């Protein structure tokens, strides 16, 4: 297995603790080293406390941020990370359950 070059990436295993505001620092403060953030997005609601997407300055830069930080213990858990564009939020998409009700 090995990534694809995407500008966003996708993280889905950071401890649910973390605020929107720690997430963003410790990002800035660690993943900025890795190839330079350009935007970032969690949220304090708990679907987006163990999840976030972080978006970089160039597509390579984005992967060498992915590959390098995948299963790092960026806090008490290992990281989870995926290339944005073959992700959760597509998957939704096409299945429809990113906005289609459990039933009618």
């Amino acid at each position: 297995m090995e990534m694809l070059p995407n500008q966003t990436i996708y993280i889905n295993n950071l401890n649910e603790k973390i605020k929107k505001e720690e997430l963003k620092k410790s990002l800035y403060a660690i993943f900025s080293q890795f190839g330079q953030i350009l935007d970032i997005v969690a949220l304090k609601t708990l679907k987006m406390r163990g999840q976030a997407f972080v978006i970089f300055k160039e597509i390579g830069s984005a992967s060498n941020a992915l590959r390098t930080m995948q299963g790092f213990p960026f806090y008490d858990k290992p990281m989870q990370i995926a290339y944005s564009k073959s992700d959760s939020d597509i998957v939704a998409k096409i299945k429809g359950t990113f906005k289609e009700r459990p039933k009618k």
